[PDB]
């Protein structure tokens, strides 16, 4: 029911949460409270890393005490990664520099999941990103973890 979060700043975050919450909705709440991005937290209880889809129900978890729980921040770093939604619900992670051309992240998706560049349409914010242009041609937000959505024609 009532749960406790650990931070490296020796701050400690309350959370409200039930058995069948996924721990991906953990890191969503502690965003919420505290404005970190998920992608950047790691969950540890008794020296286990908590899985993303998973649920707190799926660790064995003993319900008398109360959870505390330590949160470590890992990296948004070690290289570029942009992320590309697809049709079927995956989504391609790809590493970029900002001087790739469009062209070029095309390619890129056209050796990890062989969709020809002909048939490829990037999306980001309501705009067709053109095949001659870099990134870095985009007014695009480093600070934030780009994504992109493919559409076919
Ligand atoms: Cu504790
Ligand atoms: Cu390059
Ligand atoms: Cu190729
Ligand atoms: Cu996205």
């Amino acid at each position: 029911m009532r749960i406790w979060v650990h931070t490296l700043t020796g701050k400690t975050i309350t959370l409200e949460v039930e058995p069948s919450d996924t721990i991906e909705n953990v890191k969503a709440k502690i965003q919420d409270k505290e404005g970190i991005p998920p992608d950047q937290q790691r969950l540890i209880w008794a020296g286990k890393q908590l899985e993303d889809g998973r649920t707190l129900s799926d660790y064995n978890i003993n319900p008398k005490l109360s959870l505390h729980l330590v949160l470590r921040l890992r990296a948004a770093g070690i290289g570029m990664q942009i992320f590309v939604h697809t049709q079927t619900g995956k989504t391609i992670t790809l590493e970029v520099e900002p001087s790739d051309t469009i062209e070029n992240v095309k390619a890129k998706i056209q050796d990890k999941e062989g969709i020809p560049p002909d048939q490829q349409r990037l999306i980001w914010a309501g705009k067709q990103l053109e095949d001659g242009r870099t990134l870095s041609d985009y007014n695009i937000g480093w600070q934030a973890p780009l994504h992109l959505v493919l559409r076919l024609r």
